């Protein structure tokens, strides 16, 4: 199924490419032909055409293909430089978290995992569902994207709804939902 193969693709491209013999470049790209060979170790019926179809049909824009190169657009647990197109249009974004984090966030702002990027959403429901990954008592922060930009932060379009930014200062948190 598309779901099973996509879940494996996301694991390989975000978390464990070397386990499958793949060496991502600094931007997270691997050869799509080598990715097919890797995936076929688990699902031998997969084809390059199938992987390209998964990329084209993905509801979140999880993946990006350029020529012969494929990457995950977000969610890596290893260092990447993501030169995604800038979101210059959003006025408001959302960050899902858990209530226990408010104390720290209200003192320090939102910091990323591994000093990478903070993940934001254009959509409240997506932010809520993301926050549920860290606990049941979810709150969604409203982020003033214009004030982020005015402080010098570039907000990048990582997926259809996912946006990434280096840091969110407390001054740009405009509400809690
Ligand atoms: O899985 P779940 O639904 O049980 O849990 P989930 O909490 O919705 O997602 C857990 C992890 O699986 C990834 N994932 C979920 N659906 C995926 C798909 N169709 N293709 C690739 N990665 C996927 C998520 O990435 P995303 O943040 O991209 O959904 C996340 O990293
Ligand atoms: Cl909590
Ligand atoms: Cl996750």
């Amino acid at each position: 199924s598309r779901f099973k193969v996509s879940k494996l693709m996301a694991y390989i491209l975000r978390h464990s490419p070397w386990e499958f013999g793949l060496e991502p470049d600094e931007e997270g790209f691997v050869s799509i032909e080598e990715l097919v060979n890797a995936v076929r170790k688990v699902y031998p019926w997969v084809t390059e055409e199938y992987i390209r179809e998964i990329v084209e049909r993905d509801e979140k824009g999880r993946y990006e293909i350029r020529g012969n190169k494929i990457r995950a657009r977000y969610g890596h647990s290893y260092p990447v430089i993501l030169r995604h197109e800038e979101d210059k249009e959003s006025k408001v974004l959302y960050h899902g978290t858990v209530r226990r984090n408010l104390k720290g966030i209200m003192r320090e702002g939102i910091k990323p995992m591994k000093r990478q990027y903070v993940h934001l959403s254009i959509n409240y429901e997506d932010a809520y569902n993301t926050g549920m990954r860290h606990g049941e008592d979810v709150v969604v922060l409203i982020i003033d994207a214009e004030c982020l930009r005015n402080k010098g932060y570039k907000i990048l379009k990582a997926g259809k709804k996912v946006r990434i930014v280096k840091h969110v200062p407390v001054d740009c948190i405009s509400g809690i939902l």
